[PDB]
């Protein structure tokens, strides 16, 4: 059996109303030795506000035991390291993994909206684009709105490392050509730690 | 004991008759005690015998790495033939088999749209030209940029992203000096995919 450690979701660390969690996942737990132990440490000191989630049975007769430790938003953003220690009979030793936020000076996203190409104006649905570039580190959230309400027919590329060490991505919202032609306003909402209030939004409409 | 990794041709290799597409079978962690390794190759389950196997190469961790390379016919790959590499070791409990092929499904033609810079970005010294490529299947694809027939190499392309209709999309961002955009030099996005006629299309962008 092997251990895998996962950071919080980007949006979770950026809004106080959300609950960021580090999650320790362990797999290949044979039914013969299905009892697993966890121990969590934050910046070298042990912590006890963690929990454990109910297990499952994978298709290969191996259990998948998990444990989520709730973290302070500011703890994670300030760089603290999260060590998860895993002990079991079938493992010769206690496995450990330490994870933290990427190191370095945060850099603010620049957000640019791009209207659909005229060539796409022959289709019944058109593509609205939100370029987000120059940000560091790569944790970011992007979503779309119209008239203050969610526009969910969108997909966003992962962050891509640019030649200057910052990241970019593009979000693509697909809407009915009719909606774009009447002049409705669409908005691209970006959250990132380096933005004021962790949030910014840019609009896009037919001129 | 040993592990086997099986690698496909690069996207452009199967798309141009000048290039040579290859499937590469790599065996690592071969021991000194049992160093002998045998490859068997199969196409749609029929054994083939034209592969080129290199002699074992000792690595700095005192294991051997052994490589066998199978030339494939472009149209065999594009027609979905399955390529199986079988690796035999006297230490191995049974031979290790790996198979690779093109991703399954009906190919779908990429639509290619160029997008000019946002007016907001027009206040910077450098500027971003966008090549949207969407609706393609499968996700093996190549994108590059040129101006006046010469490579424009200062670009980055997102990985393909699975869209909600089952096809893929990606963006390629070419960054150029804003001056070049404003004298009106023409930039071109070139795309290769099995579902394009002649496996190639090109879209231009200019002020
Ligand atoms: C002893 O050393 C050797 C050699 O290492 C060399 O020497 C030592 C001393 C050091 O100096 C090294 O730095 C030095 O490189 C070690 O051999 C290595 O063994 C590891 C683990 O066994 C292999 O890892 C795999 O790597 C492949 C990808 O490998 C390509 O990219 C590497 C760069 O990222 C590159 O180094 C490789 O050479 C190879 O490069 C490609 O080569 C092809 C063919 O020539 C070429 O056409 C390409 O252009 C070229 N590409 C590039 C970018 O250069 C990786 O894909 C593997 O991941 C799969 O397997 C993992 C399980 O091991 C799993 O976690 C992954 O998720 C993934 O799993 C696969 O997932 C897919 C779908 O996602 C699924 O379909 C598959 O079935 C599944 N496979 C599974 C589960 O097995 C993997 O990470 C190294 O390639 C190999 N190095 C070399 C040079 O061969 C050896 O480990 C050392 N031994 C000890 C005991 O220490
Ligand atoms: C039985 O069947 C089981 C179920 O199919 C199977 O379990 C699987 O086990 C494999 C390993 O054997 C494990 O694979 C790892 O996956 C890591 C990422 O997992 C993500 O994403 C995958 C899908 O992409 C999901 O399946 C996972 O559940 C997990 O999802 C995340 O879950 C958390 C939980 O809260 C969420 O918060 C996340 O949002 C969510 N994300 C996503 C996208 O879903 C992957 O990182 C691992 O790769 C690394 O380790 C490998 C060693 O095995 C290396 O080969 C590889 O190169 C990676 O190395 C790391 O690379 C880093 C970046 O470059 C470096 O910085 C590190 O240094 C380096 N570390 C190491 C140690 O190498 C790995 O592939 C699956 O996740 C797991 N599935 C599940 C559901 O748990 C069993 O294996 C099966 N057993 C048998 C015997 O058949």
């Amino acid at each position: 059996p092997s251990v895998f450690l996962f950071p919080p979701k980007p949006k979770d660390t950026l809004m106080d109303s959300r609950t960021p969690e580090v999650t320790c996942v362990v797999v290949d737990v044979s039914h013969e030795d299905p009892e697993v132990k966890f121990n969590w440490y934050v910046d070298g000191v042990e912590v006890h506000n963690a929990k454990t989630k109910p297990r499952e049975e994978q298709y290969n007769s191996t259990y998948r035991v998990v444990s989520v430790l709730t973290v302070l938003h500011q703890d994670w953003l300030n760089g603290k390291e999260y060590k998860c220690k895993v002990s079991n009979k079938a493992l010769p030793a206690p496995i450990e993994k330490t994870i933290s936020k990427a190191k370095g000076q945060p850099r603010e996203p620049q957000v640019y909206t791009l209207p659909p190409s005229r060539e796409e104006m022959t289709k019944n649905q058109v593509s609205l684009s939100c370029a987000v570039k120059g940000f560091y580190a790569s944790d970011i959230a992007v979503e779309w709105e119209s008239n203050g309400q969610p526009e969910n027919n969108y997909k966003t590329t992962p962050p891509v490392l640019d030649s200057d060490g910052s990241f970019f991505l593009v979000s693509k919202l697909t809407v009915d050509k009719s909606r774009w032609q009447q002049g409705n306003v669409f908005s691209c909402s970006v959250m990132h730690e380096a933005l004021h209030n962790h949030y910014t939004q840019k609009s896009l409409s037919l001129s």
